[PDB]
């Protein structure tokens, strides 16, 4: 049969960082395949408070060991993201970059794969990164704003305050992420979102 | 390197059925992976006339030879869909079911795969189906309305007026699609959308 995934009803539950939710899809399987609902406006708008504004949809394909992140968008205008792994498996990480937040400088990892097919929603001011666990992995992202190079920034994914437990011994970083500021450096230059503003 | 896909700017071009467009993504590749924009609200709203309303997002995984379709939603309220193949390859088919349309009872097939990573947008009253070409294939769909069992209907994918050239000798149909009405039967019972209404 190959691996046959678990049947499920949709659920939306908060993670440990305010403004971040994990979505369990509505999923069924039969001998011809698998079908799932991974976003539903009525379920989402009730839980989060408003429908997701679709401004852009993206895909990324990454090889095993690639660590990408921690990326965020300035607030204002902010950007929210709804992320899922459509092929393979990733260790997905959200980072609270909102100065003043109770969970500022905390992170949380979620396994996003093509078996459970969970999604993560992250609100404005939240940073995002991931590590491909599978030999290659494909993420699909729905974003509430379009790409603007003036507002997209990042912090170093090997930052020592975060000390993220990436599931690879040899993280493959792009020049952009290798050269990114430490969290404290970004903070010290006034580059991070403020929790009051994101609220 | 594995297969390295073509770099591209986004394009939206009309197919042969009014209300149906093919989207070429903005895509880049480097040694760590592939990144693409497969929906962009400014590009889309300019071409189609309005931003895509995100009501539901779905995924389907199908084995080779599975033919699914031809499905549509009653108008009103209608439903528009934005479809792409995120893994594998499918022969994707749109069918003009709008009585009175110049292209009523015509179809058009597009290869949606994980190499070119094109998307198809189909407006209200347009039917949709596909055949998995790869051993398994994963489609991702963004829809402007949520699932309502009262409004989702179909016609037989082996209908003789359409005579769709499915790239399999042995189409695997679900009981639902095996039992679906012929196009002329649906028409004769008043079950099809009207072009004036969709307009």
């Amino acid at each position: 049969s190959g691996l046959v995934p678990r049947g499920s009803h949709m659920r939306l539950r908060p993670l440990g960082i305010e403004g971040v939710w994990e979505i369990t899809p509505e999923q069924r399987a039969d001998p011809r395949g698998v079908f799932l609902d991974w976003y539903h406006v009525d379920r989402f708008a009730e839980a989060i408070g408003r429908p997701l504004r679709l401004a852009q949809a993206n895909l990324s394909v990454s090889v095993r060991g690639v660590v990408r992140g921690i990326h965020f968008v300035d607030v204002p205008p902010g950007q929210a993201k709804y992320v899922t792994c459509v092929r393979g498996a990733v260790f997905d990480v959200v980072v609270d970059l909102r100065v003043g937040s109770p969970t500022y400088g905390c992170w949380e990892g979620t396994r996003l794969d093509d078996v459970s097919r969970r999604a993560v929603y992250l609100s404005e001011g939240i940073g995002h990164g991931f590590c491909a666990i599978s030999d290659e992995a494909t993420l699909c992202y729905l974003s509430s704003g379009t790409y603007d190079p003036a507002t997209e920034h990042g912090v170093h994914p090997l930052d020592p305050e975060l000390a993220i437990d990436w599931p690879t011994g040899t993280p493959l970083l792009s020049p952009r992420d290798q050269d990114a500021l430490l969290l404290a450096e970004a903070r010290d230059a006034g580059l991070l979102p403020t929790y009051a503003t994101c609220q």
